[PDB]
């Protein structure tokens, strides 16, 4: 028994033991030989060779927490956007050098292999990426932490552009296996749906529930070189498969083959209204996670440390659930169902525990975005969960009246239940009620969570409102993707910045020196070259390495403002064609994102951006002064290529719409200069980088409210501005669409007659901020001089910080930059 | 490249490298650790320490085959009754001794761990088990063989007796994975169903077909210590999952959620009439194996060796295809299909090759049993294949006309098209026409196919019919299951017997040496002691390890006669209790079988065996002079546990019912006497042992044919024989059934008025033979000596013999027992 140990199984940094274990997984785990392997095989071979390294540590880390019994914190979220784990496993595990040398000797080129990896499809955007980043920084900072979510077979769509039209292909990233997960069919848990609550004697009973099974899969997450590796644990839905003869539902009728498939596809697709699948999904990931969380609390030596009921008294001293957005919110009536009905704690011992154990991050600014479910949808598949939502609610509103006696209209403003046609439940006031702390994601955004959106709750409990600004991981977003920039920096300062990012300000001391200043425009020359080849070898065009790489890689929504940017490039195209000879600083403009299937404005816009380009890029006069490029199927491993080769990071969202900008922080730290409105992220970045150092522009928040107060009359601008007048005119003539002139008709009328977001307002200012830009590119010494200052200044934008604060003010744990002994 | 070699990965019989490998797998593979591990988890680590050694050999053996280009033989069966891979994989590879040592130091019990493996639910009966025996033999004699079937996810049922009634439970054997297979997605092939045949220009084209996908799984098969490890490749059906958006069938309607369930379950269950499911499991394994077969032909250096068509002229000289019974029959219109339509050989060239490629093994006797598919089934799911079956049928019938000019009643009896209500196609006559050798499975059985069942095919082509008697492997069925018996036998004659079983004749030399005579009984005393301990510790009864373990482990049907051996147990009762103190040599009768859901007689026969024992085994007079046990859920792992432990092997079918009897042969080898009729396998086993050493009995066939010629009037026997009368009258009075007396009334009436298999007829002679049995037992020197002349005469029943004759007389290759150098 004790002879079964982790002890002899590694010669880690060793190009010869790593050549031994690559061979071991290709013939014995893959059961192939060099006579028939494929790149895919040899990548699988290599993913198990860096993985036994990771799971060597994993067992130690984990053992360590069970004998050291920290508070354990569960980050719950419905999207985890990991993307390729090979390079990140190696660079955080130290192993990249040994692996390169080893695969080299074995006559295999490790880069060609890292490009066989499928981006882990469990994310779709920001929110996903964000949790992805907090998992890194959590483990780097040694927290007893876990990420808990659904595993999505089909990701979410894979974008194809055919005809200058977006077609979504399916992403089955798992089609050939995933080398990093470990399934767990022994920890399968039941998840109950529908049914009836029979109230019997000392509780309520929820009976006749259908059931779907939650089957786990553990992917590990490695710290930065400290040998702590923690668990991400995604659930998968598996139907009961009695459905044959067993139960005697069937025999007579297998039409229940629909139980079978509707179940299995809880886990099949990410979402992408009030759907019984979304709510089915949300309940899924909460109900399994909470049985697991409770099980380590009964196990994790607290089986011994009972003193009370294996108490729930200690439950808040031992566990922390972070709800990410409102999709986790039933974590609160579900912990209240498990605690009350299953265990037996009275409602108030139970609710003490719940509030003290949860917390809720918010990411929305418009109230037309806070989740809301139909009470008839929660009565049908969740009936106990609606009674508890009602009893939480009663009790919360009795607290409210004992604070503001006689306010009546507040009792109807703060409720969980909302009345209209279709009485609904408000998922966010459920969360503020059942959390001990709420935090925004931007200072601007949590002030407006306090001041307007949740202000009566901010009066009733001011002390719940905190703020915790979002961040990026230094690792992925500078060391993995940007290694020259991480080399030259390091030369001049040290390593420690990658685990204490603000140290970057020491590079301020180098602002004039002509070393950094050429190096930086060197690396930056590197990056743009490589990628200016990727733009020919996988996808194709004729870039110009020299140019302004002008990129907005933003979700394609109206309010994100691609169309502002398409007028501007139609502006440049015009000038150069009237003035076939002006020295105009050239640009290669690169817009990238995925629409949303069935959002036809977004499908019309990616139509715009191709059609412009086919005009410009095939017109002689423009030659190679002006190229427009649509980056198909923008995603995390295209992020890490593009964001290093960029100069101009285009942040133009209407002001007030953005709650932040994580994608934003990522172009600061890789010396891209940020054009953009004074919103969300752009604010704290300008604060650090110095306003002078940032191309801030257009309508502030204020000015928009004012233009709304007097009413936005689009046409006026169209009639001052002679360029605009003409570009609208070229759009409606069919300049840019000769086969269907009429093609951009809707777009026209979008802008002219009912633009919700004031593109034509911010035009005139935009094209003059852009004039400042072209003008400063062509002064490389100073252009590059600013960049050094933006980079230097990036350290509040590191996720390690963001975590340190959830850690210190919300969770109650001191981080630790220590190295866990191990391997 | 070349440095990626199988070479440095194994210190084999090294208790220090096996423990190192256990530990890599518990931690690295399973991502478990000794705080969390379970006995299931440790068996998977042992499972894997061993598999590295297996697959090692498999890599060197398949390479070997591609560099020497042997004739590859493919065994086509829908049933492979493997049972348990681990004790068997260690013995073939010599590792049993080192793993015991190794796990013992780690302080884990290798017998504990072995008992957690699930019996590979890939079969059901003697057809499956033969195919497996053949597989161990084809590898032990250096045959370049491959076995091909379907992977059934649920097996066929698991048995469970509840109040003595059979309840079938499911067999999700695949539930915590199976660690011996390797799923190969990369090699998925489509299989086509339904459709319509477009007849265009140079060919017909099968168009508009539904497509199910066949994914392969490989399980390696080890020879006995000769280091050749061969392939079993079982197929899994998967639906194409575009079903969501892609095709534009879906969207508007997903009621084609059924294609998906009705595709998915070709691979779901084994069977268990004219069902589309069956013919769709039949074509599927055929469709998907003939492509992988024509792929190795085109690939395995015969690309090089084109000279003409990659001529399929050489196709017989390099492929051979064994259709085990009629379920692979479609391999004859599908090989012809591929070659005529896909390639473009003319009909006659293609038929030369199909006939020289295929060979049929038949296992039936009654003609009611020969497979038959209605032409409306074939016309619908297989409309090209119906066509080909018609040309084949026309043309064979024109051969027939030239041979028997003007014999018309022959033209109609030799047809593959059958005329009656429902026009059927006769899949047996298909097989004799496109195969180049038909064969029986025991000499009497070969002979009735030639004189009665296929005799006009015997007449037009006498060169085709062979015989190749069944055979059991000495490894599983003696070395593996009864190692004691192998050991005393080894002391005297060495090991060569295990790979050369005729050599057990040497044991005759020692019939009269008294060490052996006592070692043999000793051996057996152990086996029964062991077993008796199971019968209290996994199931419960009170054995008395001293009595005569009397056993029947046959399929529960009416011709298999357990009601005969029911009657006989009640006679022995009736006698111990009429005369409570006379001496009766005591027995523990054990009868086990699995009913077959839907057969009501079978189902009451086990209710019978289970209640006889309720009475006899609690009736205090009987003391321990009888006991009766229904063995729960007979499968290969209970066979290697009961078959060692027994004395008399109950082989009682009515004469003329049995073609052969794999069961039987395992009993002779493990020193058990065989009481039973002169049918099937009993014939040649009697002939090598001599009559004198067997307890043959009852109506011989020529007699059953007489009693039918005059008409078996049951009543007469019930009115001569008094003890018969007595038991019938016990059955109807409710002796055994006191709460519903009337319960065995349909058994009683069967017996009385319509037994097709003449129980009463053999009853009188039967119980007489049991008296000669008890008699001799009660004389341990001479009972042990008759036991030693059964074991010594075992030789003809070695599946290495049956294989060598297939190879030489049908497949056209030579056994070699040569060690491939390897590892
Ligand atoms: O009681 C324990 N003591 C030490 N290590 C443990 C114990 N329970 C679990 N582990 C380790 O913790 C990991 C995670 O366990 P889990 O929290 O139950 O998922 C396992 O892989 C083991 O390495
Ligand atoms: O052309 C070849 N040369 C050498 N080994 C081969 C070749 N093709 C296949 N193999 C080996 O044969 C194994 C089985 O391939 P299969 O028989 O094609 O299914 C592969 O896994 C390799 O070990
Ligand atoms: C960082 C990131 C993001 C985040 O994108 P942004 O914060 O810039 O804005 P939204 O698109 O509006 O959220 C999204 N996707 C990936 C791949 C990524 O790396
Ligand atoms: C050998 C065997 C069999 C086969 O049983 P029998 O050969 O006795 O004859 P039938 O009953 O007629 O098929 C079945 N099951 C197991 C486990 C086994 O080992």
């Amino acid at each position: 028994r004790k002879q079964i140990s982790v002890r002899g199984l590694a010669g880690v940094e060793n190009v010869t033991e790593l050549k031994k274990n690559f061979n071991r997984h290709l013939h014995f785990t893959l059961v192939k030989d060099r006579n028939v392997a494929t790149p895919r095989d040899y990548y699988f071979a290599l993913a198990h060779t860096v993985r036994d390294h990771l799971v060597g540590r994993w067992i130690r880390t984990q053992q360590h927490y069970y004998e050291k019994d920290p508070k354990r914190i569960y980050y719950l979220s419905l999207e985890f956007y990991m993307g390729r784990t090979l390079q990140n496993t190696m660079v955080n595990l130290a192993l990249e050098n040994a692996c390169d040398e080893a695969t080299y000797q074995l006559g295999l080129d490790m880069e060609e292999l890292e490009e066989i990896e499928e981006d882990a499809g469990l994310g779709n955007g920001g929110l996903g990426r964000l949790a992805a980043c907090f998992l890194d920084s959590m483990a780097t900072l040694g927290l007893a932490a876990y990420g808990y979510g659904i595993r999505y077979e089909f990701g979410i769509f894979n974008q194809k552009i055919c005809g200058g039209w977006q077609m979504e292909e399916a992403d089955d990233w798992l089609r050939y296996g995933n080398p990093w997960e470990k399934a767990r069919p022994e920890f399968t848990l039941p998840v109950h749906f529908y049914g009836r609550v029979e109230h019997t004697s000392q509780g309520a009973k929820w009976v006749d529930t259908q059931v779907v099974l939650a089957m786990p899969y553990d992917t590990p997450v490695p710290g930065y070189r400290n040998n702590v590796v923690n668990t991400m644990r995604l659930w998968s839905a598996k139907a009961p498969n009695d459905f044959n003869l067993k139960d005697f539902n069937v025999g007579g009728y297998i039409q229940a083959v629909l139980d079978r498939n509707l179940a299995e596809n809880i886990s099949r697709v990410l979402y992408p209204e009030g759907k019984e699948l979304r709510l089915k999904q949300e309940y899924f990931v909460v109900a399994a996670t909470l049985q697991d969380i409770i099980r380590r609390f009964k196990s994790s030596k607290f089986g011994c440390r009972d003193p009370v009921r294996t108490n729930f008294d200690a439950f808040p001293d031992k566990v922390a659930i972070q709800l990410n957005d409102t999709h986790p919110s039933l974590a609160i009536p579900e912990l209240m169902r498990v605690l009350v009905d299953l265990e037996r704690l009275d409602w108030d011992k139970a609710w003490e525990v719940t509030v003290k154990t949860c917390a809720y991050t918010n990411h929305t600014v418009i109230p037309e975005a806070l989740e809301r479910w139909p009470v008839h949808l929660l009565e049908t598949l969740l009936p106990r969960h609606l009674q508890i939502i009602y009893e939480i609610n009663q009790r919360f509103l009795n607290r409210v009246a004992a604070a503001f006696p006689g306010d009546v209209d507040r009792l109807r403003r703060m409720s969980l239940v909302e009345e209209g046609a279709v009485k609904r439940i408000n998922m966010a006031h459920l969360c503020i009620a059942g959390s001990h702390a709420v935090n925004g994601v931007a200072r601007i955004h949590s002030e407006i969570l306090k001041k307007t959106i949740f202000k009566d709750f901010y009066e009733l409990e001011p002390h719940k409102f905190q703020n915790k600004t979002n961040g990026i991981t230094p690792r992925r977003w500078l060391v993995l993707c940007n290694p020259g920039l991480a080399e030259i920096i390091a030369e001049r300062i040290g390593e420690e910045y990658i685990s204490d990012l603000d140290q970057l300000r020491k590079l301020l001391s180098y602002v004039d020196d002509e070393a950094f200043i050429r190096d930086v425009a060197k690396v930056k020359q590197e990056n743009k070259l490589k990628f200016a080849a990727y733009l020919e070898r996988e996808y194709k065009v004729h870039i110009n390495p020299n140019s302004l790489f002008d990129v907005q890689v933003k979700r394609i929504h109206e309010y994100k403002r691609q169309l502002l940017n398409c007028l501007h490039v139609i502006t440049l195209y015009n000038r150069i064609k009237k003035e076939p000879n002006k020295f105009v600083v050239p640009r290669t403009v690169m817009i990238g994102g995925k629409a949303a299937p069935g959002y036809h404005m977004a499908k019309m816009i990616i139509k715009l951006i191709t059609a412009i380009g086919d005009v410009v890029n095939h017109d002689p006069v423009v030659g190679d002064r002006l190229r427009v490029i649509f980056l198909e199927n923008y995603r995390v491993s295209l992020a890490e290529k593009v964001i290093p080769a960029a100069d101009l990071s285009e942040q133009i969202s209407t002001a007030g719409t953005e709650a932040s900008g994580t994608g934003n922080m990522k172009f600061m730290l890789n010396g891209a200069l940020t054009i953009g409105t004074m919103d969300g992220a752009n604010v704290e970045m300008a604060e650090e980088a110095g306003e002078e150092n940032f191309f801030i522009f257009g309508m502030r928040v204020e000015d928009v409210d004012r233009l709304d107060q007097r009413g936005y009359n689009a046409q006026e601008y169209y009639d001052r501005i002679p360029e605009l007048r003409q570009i609208i005119e070229q759009l409606s003539s069919g300049f840019f669409s000769p086969k269907q002139p009429d093609l951009f008709k809707d777009i026209v009328n979008m802008l002219m007659h009912h633009d919700r977001f004031k593109v034509f307002a911010d035009y005139e200012e935009y094209v003059k901020c852009q004039e400042r830009v072209s003008a400063l590119y062509k002064n490389p010494r100073e252009w590059t001089r600013m960049v050094i200052r933006n980079i230097a200044t990036s350290g509040k934008f590191s996720s390690d910080r963001t975590i340190a604060q959830y850690a210190r003010e919300i969770w109650g744990v001191e981080p630790s930059r220590q190295r866990l002994p191990a391997p």
